[PDB]
């Protein structure tokens, strides 16, 4: 994540000599010197040094030297403009190197060839290695993200570091300041021991991470699975939910999960894509209220889930007719209820019809004569295990679309089996004595 700034003209790179001396220097990559890392979204500050790049106003040829890391300063914000081009933010003002004989880097009002710049070994601009915020994993910061640089024991520390530590893992301070603030984590990083971290459940190979400690958003906590190359856990198994109740027994605050219902169009669905087949709501939700569409796991109430306004923090869990050899027909004539068109499609060779991808679900609709006006069964149900739902034909279940707010799944309304309706050809449940048209599927 740290490189050198290079000048394809000049075949050199950017050196730190003093705070208020930044010249260049013949390329060289172990010159820690010449070491820069994006610090914010606009700041670049030397790795030797850790002080940032900036200027005294945004003027025409100024000396840029190095300064304070100050997040709230507009003259050490950089920006990437046509390309390789690097200028001051908001200003056509550019990182400049070679005119009139002047050893320092200026800023210059000239867009030539000496105000573009490369990441050394590459052929891509600055901005193409731009900062990633870091979430902390343990500590005391809830979750905060990385402070570059932070101060421990009057040493100042570009990234990462085992300072401090026999045991090579590595953390960070979330204050510029930490010997006075003691505000830490664990990075989102790889070393030996970073895997103390997950469970693995033994029956799947699935790898958890409980992060009862931290306090982020819903979007936040996402960002930061993800940068751990995971994302917010997701249960579509009994046996799974009762896995991650048996982990977090001991915890009692609310926990991230991916469900959520962010989608305008669809209903209840998996931050990771998962079909969303399995429910375990707590009572009273998914609650009435329209702001809430992001879902928390509450392991102080029997890791039932809850669902919350999405910005709320809190602590979260990373997981780490012929169609394609079937013939379909629809059934419209005379209408049955599920059971009963459970039996026709069965006597018909077949059985009610599964959706396991997204073009199986286009097919339906657009050739076997489905109108937006329709209402009809298909094989998705969960007589068998209530709370659990099975394809009536035993195939995976892998795949759902549901309507915005389904599944309903009403407490004493007994909405058991599921139903094709409305314009998009998404599902909803709803209760099964009822007479409507249904979809068979054999092969
Ligand atoms: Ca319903």
């Amino acid at each position: 994540r740290q490189f050198l700034i290079y000048n394809e003209d000049h075949k050199r790179c950017v050196d730190a000599v003093s705070p208020s001396a930044v010249q260049t220097a013949a390329c060289n990559q172990d010159a820690e010197s010449q070491k820069f890392r994006w610090v914010s979204e606009s700041q670049i500050m030397s790795v030797a040094f850790k002080l940032c790049l900036g200027v005294p106003s945004k003027t025409d040829w100024v000396a840029i030297t190095l300064y304070a890391c100050d997040s709230k300063s507009e003259f050490q914000k950089w920006e990437c403009k046509n390309d390789t081009l690097l200028g001051i933010k908001g200003e056509d003002l550019f990182f400049n190197y070679g005119n009139r004989q002047e050893k320092n880097i200026m800023l210059y009002k000239g867009s030539g060839l000496w105000s573009r710049w490369k990441i050394y070994g590459t052929t891509d601009n600055l901005c193409s290695r731009g900062y990633e915020a870091m979430y902390t994993l343990l500590g005391n910061a809830n979750g905060a993200t990385c402070a570059f640089p932070f101060k421990f024991e009057n040493k100042w520390y570009a990234d990462c570091t085992s300072a401090g530590r026999s045991d090579g893992w590595l953390w960070c301070g979330t204050t510029t300041d930490y010997d006075t603030d003691k505000l830490f984590g664990y990075c989102p990083l790889k070393f030996e021991g970073s895997e103390s971290l997950w469970n693995k459940d033994p029956l799947t190979s699935v790898s958890y991470q409980i992060n009862s400690k931290s306090a982020l958003t819903w979007h936040q906590a996402r960002k930061s699975c993800q940068q751990q190359n995971a994302e917010l856990l997701s249960i579509t198994e009994i046996h799974e939910q009762t896995y991650l109740t048996g982990l977090t027994s001991s915890l009692t605050s609310g926990l991230w999960i991916g469900l959520n219902s962010l989608s305008f169009n669809s209903g209840w669905q998996w931050s990771d894509r998962s079909p969303f087949r399995y429910l375990n709501w707590l009572p009273g939700s998914p609650s009435a209220e329209p702001g809430k569409s992001c879902v928390s796991l509450n392991p102080g109430k029997n890791a039932k889930w809850e669902n919350l306004e999405c910005v709320q923090k809190l602590g979260y869990i990373c997981k780490k007719w012929p169609y394609a050899g079937h013939c379909y027909k629809i059934h419209r004539d005379e209408k049955k209820i599920q059971r009963d068109a459970l039996t026709t499609c069965r006597k018909e060779g077949g059985d009610l019809t599964s959706i396991h991808t997204i073009e199986e679900l286009d097919f339906i609709i657009s050739q076997l004569g489905y109108e937006p006006n329709d209402e009809l069964w298909i094989g998705l149900n969960d007589i068998k295990i209530q709370m659990y739902f099975e394809w009536s034909d035993g195939t995976p279940v892998t795949f759902t679309k549901w309507l915005r707010g389904e599944p309903s799944h009403e407490n004493n309304r007994q909405e058991d089996c599921v139903v094709m309706k409305g314009k998009d050809g998404y599902w909803a449940d709803r209760g099964c004595e009822w007479p409507l048209g249904y979809i068979c599927k054999m092969k």
